[PDB]
């Protein structure tokens, strides 16, 4: 089965929280099941959330597995400066649009491509 989980983290109702990429780009947060998750999805998805962005999220949403990456969304209540000294390295999150996130994940293969699929399923219409 799958063994990695990401998430799409909203900032309020029309952006959405990115990450910095290795090619001076903007990601998702995505990773690895932890020990200390249990096995659990959505466990795995709040710590990569707080590990990778210092994201605490509200309550979340199973949006699919993409790309063997069991994706949620989820909306930011709290903000904090990663404690992680590699990940603060790599520099400050930020919020966008829709439509520029979109852009950012937009081109990029399998490094972004179920990133993609994700932020679609999680702003898909009704």
């Amino acid at each position: 089965g799958p063994m990695r989980c990401g998430v799409v983290p909203f900032h309020g109702t029309s952006e959405v929280w990115m990450v910095p990429s290795k090619e001076s780009g903007w990601i998702l947060p995505k990773g690895g099941l932890d020990v200390q998750d249990g096995g659990d999805w959505e466990t795995c998805v709040r710590r990569e959330a707080r590990e990778e962005g210092g994201f605490t999220l509200g309550p979340v949403e199973y949006l699919g597995t993409f790309g063997d990456i069991v994706w949620y969304k989820g909306t930011v209540t709290h903000k904090s400066d990663p404690t992680d000294p590699e990940v603060k390295a790599r520099g400050p999150a930020k919020h966008f649009t829709i439509s520029d996130a979109r852009g950012y994940l937009t081109g990029y293969g399998k490094k972004k491509d179920a990133m993609l699929e994700a932020l679609n399923a999680a702003t898909r219409g009704s």
